[PDB]
């Protein structure tokens, strides 16, 4: 009978967008899938396509002065570390000046979007376009974080970004001999969700993941596999984790910061105070986005919220119009923002899940005789549904 979500050009593009192995392309967690040399040494380099929604480094500096504990301020300067002693203080931010004197980082996105040399319609992607056109003079290209409420466009001069071990980095002050403070990728229930992180290359093609990146929650779908002629969410997998949460949001920071999350990131060297960057490694991974990134929020039949966790990329969707499927690289948020909308190009359709019950009737799938459950998929208020339901009286007797 088919995979609806797969017998339509229609859906295969939509399925596509959550598939961050094909554009994406990059560790998540970390992002670190391409190399470049700068002044005869290579270097790890961020390389995602998708931009990455809500995560932050959070720094381990100590929690007194001149200590900031924020990214987003400036990489410090040779004097400001002879002042404060180990660990660095600062930030991950470039703090470049050019020869005029005007300020690389944050730059403003009112400048920004009245520039031509700027050929992206959103503002995400200025930013981003901004990233990838701006790198004693190399190659590199920085991530950059786009912090979306204050309209300001940040250039990282530091690519790291994850370090732990008392051999590499102090945490807190301790121990106290670490020239770095510890630091890693988070993402928070509450905190930091207008904050966009991305590899350069987000940039090149500024436009591209408006429909290549799964940027938003779905709401109201659990993520599936087609299987046994039907769509199989990811609590009836033997592979999927699912652990119980308090809300939707722990859900989507568990889809970021799971063990299996692609993740580009066992260092062989204690970073300088200078290090902004990676070494290259002889035996590095590349994820390729391949990971534990794909998840939802649900409520089982116990009353408990739930969240269920895969590594499958998802080729069919359950309706359950009280979930919501996260990935590691999107939002909890389910709305469109004002800044990946053309300021104006007109708006680039989903309208792969609307329908209307006379042109899309209810189909009903074979018996899957081992679940005794069968597929049925059918059109409730103008929204495709998918379901695994009761099978025929008929069918039954060969479950
Ligand atoms: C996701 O994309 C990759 C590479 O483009 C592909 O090999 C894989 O089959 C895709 N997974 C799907 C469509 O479920």
């Amino acid at each position: 009978s088919g995979n609806p979500f797969q017998a339509n050009v229609e859906m295969k593009t939509f399925m596509e967008r959550f598939n961050l192995t094909h554009h994406h392309q990059s560790g998540i967690y970390v992002d670190l899938g391409q190399d470049k040399e700068v002044d005869g040494t290579l270097y790890r380099e961020p390389a995602g396509l998708c931009p990455i929604w809500g995560k932050h480094i959070e720094l381990q500096q100590p929690d007194r002065p001149p200590y900031r504990n924020n990214f987003l301020e400036d990489v410090p300067t040779e004097k400001e570390y002879k002042q404060s002693g180990n660990p660095l203080p600062g930030g991950f931010n470039l703090n470049f000046v050019t020869p005029s004197g005007q300020r690389i980082s944050p730059f403003p996105m009112e400048l920004l979007e009245k520039n031509s040399n700027i050929k992206a319609s959103t503002d995400l992607g200025r930013c981003a376009e901004f990233a990838f056109k701006t790198v004693k003079a190399t190659k590199y290209r920085y991530p950059f974080v786009y912090d979306s409420k204050k309209r300001l466009c940040h250039i990282l001069a530091v690519s790291m970004q994850l370090m732990e071990g008392k051999k590499y980095c102090s945490v807190k002050g301790e121990p106290p001999d670490l020239t770095w403070y510890c630091f890693k990728p988070r993402k928070s229930v509450t905190e930091n969700h207008h904050l966009i992180y991305g590899s350069a290359y987000v940039g090149e093609n500024p436009d591209a993941f408006i429909s290549k990146c799964p940027n938003q929650a779905l709401r109201g779908y659990r993520f599936g596999v087609w299987k046994k002629g039907r769509c199989l969410d990811y609590t009836e997998l033997t592979d999927t984790v699912i652990e119980r949460v308090e809300s939707k949001a722990q859900c989507w920071v568990k889809t970021f910061e799971n063990d299996g999350v692609a993740s580009d990131q066992p260092l062989t060297s204690q970073a300088s105070w200078n290090d902004w960057w990676p070494l290259h490694q002889s035996d590095q991974p590349h994820s390729g986005g391949v990971g534990r990134n794909y998840g939802f929020y649900y409520v089982d039949t116990t009353g408990e919220g739930k969240c269920a966790l895969s590594d499958q990329v998802p080729d069919c969707l359950v309706s359950d119009s009280a979930a919501v499927s996260y990935t590691a690289a999107g939002s909890l948020s389910e709305e469109t923002p004002n800044f990946i909308i053309p300021s104006n190009t007109p708006p680039t359709p989903e309208t792969a899940l609307q329908c209307t019950a006379d042109k899309f009737p209810d189909s009903f799938g074979a018996c899957d005789v081992q679940a005794c459950k069968r597929q049925k998929t059918s059109c409730v208020g103008g929204q495709i549904q998918s379901t695994s339901v009761d099978c025929t009286a008929d069918e039954q007797n060969e479950c």
